[PDB]
Parts: C-alpha cells; sequence; structure tokens
C-alpha cells in the first residue's frame, strides 16, 4: 500500500516545471501520475514548487480544514499551481481535463513524524 505522504507526492507535486506549459498539461499529468487508471480522478491540483517548500507549509499557518479537522496549514506565500478538472466530454476512459494555472496560497493537511503533507485541502 502507498504511504499517505507518498500518495500526496504522486498526486500533488510537480517541481519539474514552473507552471503548466499548455492546455494539455492536465491530460498528460493526470495520466502519467496514474490518476486515470481505473477511473478519471475528477479534480486534482499539482503544485509547481520544490518538495521542500511544500513540506515546509506544515510549519506555517495552522488553519481549519474544510472537513473540520485542525491539522491543515496555509502557505505564507503564494505558489505556482495547476488545477486539473474533468470537462463535460470526459468519460472513462478517454478522460479529458481543463488546465487552469494560478498563483495562490495552498492549504494542506499534515500528519506523521516527519510531519508532512498527506492531503491537499484547497488553494486561496
Ligand atoms: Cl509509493
Ligand atoms: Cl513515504
Ligand atoms: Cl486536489
Ligand atoms: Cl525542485
Amino acid at each position: 500500500k502507498e504511504t499517505a505522504a507518498a500518495k500526496f507526492e504522486r498526486q500533488h507535486m510537480d517541481s519539474s516545471t514552473s507552471a503548466a506549459s499548455s492546455s494539455n498539461y492536465c491530460n498528460q499529468m493526470m495520466k502519467s501520475r496514474n490518476l486515470t487508471k481505473d477511473r478519471c480522478k475528477p479534480v486534482n491540483t499539482f503544485v509547481h514548487e520544490s518538495l521542500a517548500d511544500v513540506q515546509a507549509v506544515c510549519s506555517q499557518k495552522n488553519v481549519a480544514c474544510k472537513n473540520g479537522q485542525t491539522n491543515c496549514y496555509q502557505s505564507y506565500s503564494t505558489m505556482s499551481i495547476t488545477d486539473c478538472r474533468e470537462t463535460g466530454s470526459s468519460k472513462y476512459p478517454n478522460c479529458a481535463y481543463k488546465t487552469t494555472q494560478a498563483n495562490k496560497h495552498i492549504i494542506v493537511a499534515c500528519e506523521g513524524n516527519p510531519y508532512v503533507p498527506v492531503h491537499f485541502d484547497a488553494s486561496v
């Protein structure tokens, strides 16, 4: 089974580009990160910063998560992110995604020792 920290890395980190390069970024990344294997994941955000900068958010502003848990943290700075969301013509397979690049604060839930990101809650 994948650990929660590893699953967060695979689903949410893309330190290899500074930003989505084109409209097809999401179709390509959602496929390569295996998020369209047995079903199309509906919504998924990739963060374009180093893994270290994203992990460091767990020591930044503590805020509530949408579900009410209190282990969420909001980055002090805005980060380059790309939101990937299925469009209307999307249908497993042939998943299809809209790519929206933005620079915003990220909110993640943290857990463990080391205390690292395990869920992406939202961006602001
Ligand atoms: Cl793994
Ligand atoms: Cl791990
Ligand atoms: Cl997400
Ligand atoms: Cl990096």
